[PDB]
């Protein structure tokens, strides 16, 4: 069911990836770094447990979890949130919730790119991923 998605995406286009950190309270040093970045994301599977890593030259991140089964999580601006990560209308949907905010980290699959829309508040992100050649 999320076959597709399985690999490893580079960065190539991000907008308004500032707006959603400052909604997120992340300092101003850190965003500026972050604007500069170009991560690296694998997604694999081993069964229905999914891992999904983010790689990049400032931080990096990795979690592990079944679809549809919540999970602990630790971001990386350090937030510790609850999380759910399910299959919606074929985007693969990851629900963050701490101290009664949501944030939705929804990826799908346009043309053969991977498009992360990340949403908190009103501020709306929108990341594409290409396979790695
Ligand atoms: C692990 C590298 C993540 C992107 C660069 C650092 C951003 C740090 C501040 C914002 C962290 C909040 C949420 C994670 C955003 C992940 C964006 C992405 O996967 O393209």
């Amino acid at each position: 069911m999320v076959d597709a998605f399985l690999g490893t995406w580079k960065l190539v286009d991000s907008k308004n990836f500032d707006d959603y950190m400052k909604s997120l309270g992340v300092g101003f040093a850190t965003r500026q770094v972050a604007s500069m970045t170009k991560p690296t994301t694998i997604i694999e599977k081993n069964g229905d447990i999914l891992t999904l890593k983010t790689h990049s030259t400032f931080k990096n991140t990795e979690i592990s979890f079944k679809l549809g089964v919540e999970f602990d999580e630790t971001t990386a601006d350090d937030r510790k949130v609850k999380s759910i990560v399910t299959l919606d209308g074929g985007k693969l949907v990851h629900l963050q919730k701490w101290d009664g905010q949501e944030t939705t980290l929804v990826r799908e699959l346009i043309d053969g790119k991977l498009i992360l829309t990340l949403t908190h508040g009103t501020a709306v992100c929108t990341r594409t991923y290409e396979k790695e050649a």
